[PDB]
């Protein structure tokens, strides 16, 4: 049969700070989706958190961008801010409800969405991401490693099944354009884009042998979308594994390696991705606590669920980046997150002006006497003595 | 509306010696609380201890330095001496109960307090941090660097409602005078003066912009209550978060460096103040039990319990220093910790004259036979033979 | 009394892809031989995975290569695969399940066999292995240096009951061919053909003093039986410990250096043989839940549980890398892993030709022009021209 | 008297690529200077490289911006190029000699200069910096340490003769503006600008207490020179020390932390900055021959000479990297690079698309089918056939 | 003008064994190139060894191929070997020529021979590669970095001239047949091949926009010359640098992972491959002293020298890489051999066995009494007891 995995994100509040969630918010939003799916609206659901940030991960049958899957995660997150966040009064309640008006597509109010629809294969592995405290673009290396680094997947060379490459669908969210770019033979030019994280960004990766959907990452920036800084994006992303796509190993491998991104402390640094585990996972619930968020409002964070399809129920979810491999690639992350935060508020651990200009920064700086740089070379001493005196 | 909150703190007796608190005693206290509750007297509160000091953390409308407050907290620390410390004939029985007769502050007494009162926020995340082995002047470094220190909180930079500073109120516990002094002009003349962390604390911080209350630190000193060396102080601290004052994440920053402090085994030693977690937080019981002391009485710990506050009600706690970010923190301090170690009692592992003369040393030194050098130099031949005869 | 352990192992399904094993699935299997046992077919047993293999150890008095035993464990494969694995649509449904018709032996089928027969002694302690994302030769070097290297195994010098040495039985799966050799004296020749480890396996120890069996690895080679690559082998190996034979510290210290293996992604790659703790043990429901694979579909994991026999009863499982003095051993393995894998797929990290035989690389390489080379020298330059243009 | 100490750099030439000079260079360089030094145009002289930087450091009598002093330098340069870099065509023959036509100051035309006049004092401890690999906002953060924080420069608390502080002078490089801010008061404004490493620059900082001239660093920006990246712009750095101003360790402290700098391969990359030994140092020569760009054209280094001055002869160098203490720092940077390097070309590793401006890569960017976002939603299927087919 | 570099690299002899050369066969060789420069056979050379291989690097205009060159080694390298090595009886006197006739061209005889021709550029870096204790595919990996890796060679990416990428020529040693492919569209069907180190070496490299020469690893197999093992055939490579090019650091970076390589101890095993400084480097002399080959007759080790050609001389060579940025890579080659040599003679430390084929060891494995598998099942018992008695 045809399914469609959604999974739609928001932030409604944060427990305390933005550094995780209350647990009731998990509860609640698992206990609405029960009903949804009593009702037939769903098939199966998992809750989860990240950070601050909770995942409504959905399958259904009623295909991507549908009004109802889209009202039913936003009514979701309104009812936890209403009845939760606002009641506990948690930091940032209903801070991702960007817009107040839902006129049938979640795209554009706050709440990320990653989905795909596809005909349910005879094995159905999919991997579930959300990280926080980060950027979707903080999801273009990872990325691109798994479909188009033969470094990271195997399959590339070995797997006859493989070798044919990935078609990468990138969202340049500045001008709103998309390029269709085919590896192995346009991965230079892949590569001069989406390394300019925060314009270019992996939107949806396709099989090329066939056009089957691999893998879908969530790509609004709250920033476009308010006007301003308003919080990190925290992206989801959706993988399916094996089979002619990448094993859940080679996925998993793209993440080997905490590389630095953008966000972590007020949207504006950069700092090493730590894949964390869960706190908890409880599939009998539908229900997993991940990380939080400590210093400097971080590291940033990712976790990884696995799970099965079957008639689109979700048997899972499992957590793939628990295991001591993973403990050298948390150690490492630990250490560069210490080394990187003794630069203070420079660049690169500072983000560059452009996205500075979110900030209230430039406000602050328009106090502050320029002189024009001719005219003060002859004036200098007297500026110093000025000063001086 | 308007809230206070108060951490009233005290060692009534450890499990054993003072690595720990039993759990009776947090359960007795969290019974005793409950029945406050439930009497009006007291909106809120959390019990838990770091180490062999038990927090008893309160929220209420009673007012800073409140006589009934205080004296719940001193009958809870009486009680359980008497119903539960004597009775298991714990070490240090009653141990900060330095003088006998309440007359309605528990300052001066032995017992640690941070309260502050304020306005609640549309949302108030606050932090409640406790100390074990160490003095009030241990929380002067991250103090120092979540309010002042740009390379530790980020917003003082690019926030443009953090840039106008804070004012510190210093507190000299020897000559009983306080400083008011305004960051980032009068940096410089803080640091020397909070530098000396067994005379200078900083006791309250407010933000410039406003006035509003920030943190709020115990600083009683035991051995100048009582006139000899008695225990660690063990402090307390309250800090309000985001909004225009440092992120949960910038607090959390500034225990980032595991500092050396003052104290450690008998009060006479400096070693590094780790961020630890707590072994258990039950939030429905309103128990959390925090870390043992071991090694050499220690090393000194700190923990952070994050709560929300609504209506004077306390969502939390929940453990800050629970990531691995800070895990490779703690191992800092583990490795710090042996190397120190291998001085034995040799300043600056030990502690300076002026502190060793509230303990038993001075008294010791008074069996020993000083010669007047000038003499001494003509007559060292016939002393030296004396002694190889 | 005499006894005989069998431990009969399968793949019938991942969770996701290759990583681990759905709990259900041991909950059936566990089910399975409880009947059994209550009707008198088996002793005793313990379910267990490591990734995605079930372990069936079972012990009972029908001898080795018994018909009934090995039917009962097919068939609980099959019920699992049919009831459990594709009702869920699991990775690999039936993964191991390599002929269809059962005539008695489960050898040659796919699922892996260890076992031996003896008297039970006074005590008989044993300890049972399972390794994920390898091969039989894995256990070459362990099974090497539990016998026969006096580094590892001090009763070799230092027991007087065991320095006339072992018999090591090693299968030759190309060619069919059985060679016996002796230690002290054979060790060379010995190392000469299992340094070779895709195919000289060591398939049974005996002590020389009295024949007396000492170990039984499990030799089936899945690519051999299916002609192609369709999973790791994923041995199993059975030791029995103490009383002139290695103790059981001997035993474990055979595995506490992580030396390379191969398998791990797609069969295809050499990486270190992490030593790891069970997820879980129950010994009243005799069950353990084992270790997860991660990335890059690993690294490949070992498993050791310990048992005591009495009257073919199993007491335990006992997980036997469960000591801190192994967490340097499973960092060390953490470390090599990703120093290795920036190899990418470049020998030694990718295995060898002969192996890459059994999968579609072959296939792939036969689109692709070349050219001879002494003809090529005189054409070079045109060849390279065309290239350009 | 008077003196002033000129630091004028140039790149004229590499041996092999970017990776270091040919000595020829430096030994020319020095006997013609020592020339100068005979006609009386200088009093005395040093020559060095870090990597592929000559810096000529001189001291004279002839004021800041002076026309011979300048012509001096331009001269040597042009006959270093003439006479040896296109002898032995060196790679970057004459690289940063940008503009044809001298007209009396060297700013502007592609060397680097730093100068400053001033009374020599009683002693007169001076250091000369140069880095290669790395833009002059590389000295940023060492600068901003030096005078402004008082975890790297003690005396700005326990000196009282430095309590007043530093004027720093801010070069704003594209509009081409001059802030002047004080510290401590304006810190975080200063840092506001200063983090933007690109754009805004120390040039010159000055003691308040007297306006005593203490540093100045080199501005000159060779991609706004040339309109294209041709080289990355690596800085000299002058500082006095001691008696008021920063000890020569405060400076050497400010360095201690090898922190992330923009430059680095093709000018695109950010990377540690890592303080190196020279290779050799001959006082009586005039010559140190410093490190050598290996790894990714780097990592990016810097190396410190110490000089005392005495009627303007330059005592010295002395190599102030040179320490066992230093070892750590150069391990730091060491494994810092090869994490950061995993990153490949993405943000942040590789820096952000106002740099990336100056390359190649537009060019390369602008083949390639953009389509417009919301039409690209209803043509998605097709698109995607198309490509597969 | 158009000029050749070859390389033609022996080992004549080893001090003591195969640890190193004796200096004065170094001396011996320049002399004699001395000489061939002073008769015009060729323009300019450097000598120098890696272990116990002499490279001759020469400069001259007689093209590829030439029997004056390859016969002036040749010679060169048979007074080394009568000389001195047979004078000192070195170990391995004479080990590489392994043919007797000198017909015309060396390759084939035992000698390794890397050369290309072409027009010097405006300016022309190159860098000259010798290996010891490794085989030619030892360059694979590196070879493959940096003309085809984007993590490796930024300017594949970012430079607008390297973008259209490479052409492999890869020789099949033991077929005789050549492949030509393009990168990026061929990385694939490339690395199924190259991965193959044994078999599948890349011999050159060329560039796609003009076919330009970049790179020529030595392709001679020293056991298939013989039809036996006689050593490890050691490879040397030269690369051409920068505009268009590689930079001499991406070639450099290409290296800084110290993959394992097949070689070290008998041509036996696999070890890390350990950048390494030269001893000494004289370039008036023209002689630079290589690193020792120590424990277990290694590890491997790779010296990098660069040079600038003008008119065909030589300026150099320069050791690149001496830096402490590769202090890193060479303590985790360290590492990385000790942490291997533990596994002894197991695969994969120990080679596969078609590599074996060339040693000894099948000759002694031919003693020992196979039992064919079927009828050692039912014999097993009385052979076992046979053994024992
Ligand atoms: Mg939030
Ligand atoms: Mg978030
Ligand atoms: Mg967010
Ligand atoms: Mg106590
Ligand atoms: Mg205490
Ligand atoms: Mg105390
Ligand atoms: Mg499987
Ligand atoms: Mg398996
Ligand atoms: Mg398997
Ligand atoms: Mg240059
Ligand atoms: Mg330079
Ligand atoms: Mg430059
Ligand atoms: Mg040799
Ligand atoms: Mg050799
Ligand atoms: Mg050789």
């Amino acid at each position: 049969m045809r399914v469609t995995v959604s999974i739609i994100k928001a932030d409604v509040g944060g427990f305390p700070g933005h550094a995780h969630v209350h647990p009731k918010m998990l509860e609640y939003a698992a206990a609405k989706l029960k009903e949804a799916q009593k009702r037939g609206v769903i098939i199966d659901y998992f809750v989860y958190n990240v950070g601050d940030d909770i995942s409504l991960l959905m399958t259904h049958t009623k295909g991507e961008d549908n009004k109802d899957i889209h009202g039913l995660a936003w009514e979701t997150f309104k009812e936890v801010t209403d009845q939760i966040a606002k009641r506990f009064k948690l930091y940032g309640a209903g801070q991702d409800l960007l817009k107040d008006a839902f006129s049938g597509n979640i795209r554009g109010m706050g709440p990320q969405v990653a989905e795909m629809e596809f005909e349910e294969r005879p094995s159905e592995p999919i991997i579930a991401f959300a990280a926080d405290k980060t950027e979707p673009g903080a999801f273009n290396l990872p990325l691109y490693k798994m479909f188009a680094d033969p470094f990271t997947t195997a399959g590339l060379v070995i797997d006859p099944s493989m070798h044919e490459g990935f078609i990468f669908e990138v969202l340049d969210v500045v001008e709103h354009k998309v390029y269709l770019l085919k590896t192995p033979e346009d991965a230079y030019s892949l590569l001069g884009l989406i390394g300019t994280t925060g314009r270019y960004i992996i939107r949806k990766v396709f099989r090329r042998a066939d056009g089957a959907p691999a893998a879908a990452n969530s790509v609004e920036r709250l920033s476009l979308i308010a006007g301003r800084y308003v919080g990190k994006d925290d992206p989801v992303l959706l993988v399916r594994a094996q089979s002619g796509l990448p094993a859940v190993g080679e996925v998993l491998e793209a993440f080997a390696h905490p590389h630095l991104v953008h966000g972590w402390m007020r949207g504006s640094h950069a700092g090493p991705l730590m894949p964390a585990r869960f706190i908890s996972v409880d599939p009998e619930r539908r229900i997993a606590i991940g990380p939080k968020m400590t210093r400097f409002d971080g590291p940033p964070k990712v976790g990884a669920l696995g799970f099965q399809l079957h008639e689109g129920y979700l048997e899972g979810g499992v957590d793939l980046f628990d295991d001591p491999a993973f403990d050298y690639v948390r150690q490492t992350a630990a250490q560069i997150a210490d080394y990187i935060r003794r630069m203070g508020p420079f660049q690169p651990h500072r983000l560059p002006p452009e996205e500075m200009e979110y900030t209230a920064l430039p406000k602050i700086l328009a106090k502050v006497k320029p002189y024009p740089a001719d005219q003060y070379e002859k004036d200098r001493k007297k500026y110093i003595e000025a000063v001086v005196k």
